[PDB]
């Protein structure tokens, strides 16, 4: 239940509900993977969805149009959230977009099934831990919800 399907063949930004910031992937400067206020649109904020197959049917890899890298989410090693080359070669590259309901209609969590984690974008901690992950089979918070933007 609760599968969300992003559009294919069009780039999008991923904006956090709690943070009003969009994810990004760049090779420089550091940090390479972080988030940015949504009012400022930059080339590192654009991603496409790569459909999965087999046990990953209904999941997607999140591929940067800016670096070519896909996002990952894992419990260890550090860093727990980042990016890596390819088109989803590793299990922790495969996300179920887990559809929200109620106040979260329109939004989804980004659940890395293989690591049992969800992505987080928040402003309630210092910058070193504003973009991170959290166990997926645990409490839900607004900072785990994202939506797709085309501007
Ligand atoms: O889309 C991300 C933009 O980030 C801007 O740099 C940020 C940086 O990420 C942050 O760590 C801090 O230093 O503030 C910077 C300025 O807002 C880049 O300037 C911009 O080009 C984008 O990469
Ligand atoms: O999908 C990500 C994979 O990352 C691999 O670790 C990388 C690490 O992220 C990077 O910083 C550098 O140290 O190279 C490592 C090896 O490619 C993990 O080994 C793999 O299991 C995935 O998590
Ligand atoms: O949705 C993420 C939640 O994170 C919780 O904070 C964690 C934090 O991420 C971790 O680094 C460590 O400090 O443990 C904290 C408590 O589990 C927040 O409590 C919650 O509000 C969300 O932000």
């Amino acid at each position: 239940s609760n599968e969300y399907n992003p559009p294919l063949g069009i780039a999008f930004r991923l904006c956090g509900l709690a943070s009003d910031r969009v994810l990004f992937s760049r090779v420089s400067p550091s940090p390479e993977v972080f988030h940015h206020p949504k009012s400022e649109v930059y080339p590192d904020q654009w991603f496409v969805a790569i459909p999965g197959s087999g046990q990953n049917a209904g999941c997607y890899a999140i591929k940067s149009k800016n670096t070519g890298k896909v996002l990952f989410s894992r419990m260890s090693p550090d860093p727990r959230v980042g990016h890596i080359d390819g088109d989803g070669k590793y299990p922790d590259n495969w996300f179920k977009f887990e559809a929200g309901s109620g106040k979260y209609a329109g939004y989804f969590r980004l659940r890395a099934v293989a690591s049992d984690t969800v992505l987080v974008s928040r402003t309630s901690t210092g910058t070193d831990t504003q973009v991170i992950n959290y166990p997926a089979t645990s409490a839900k918070y607004d900072d785990q919800y994202f939506t797709i933007l085309f501007d």
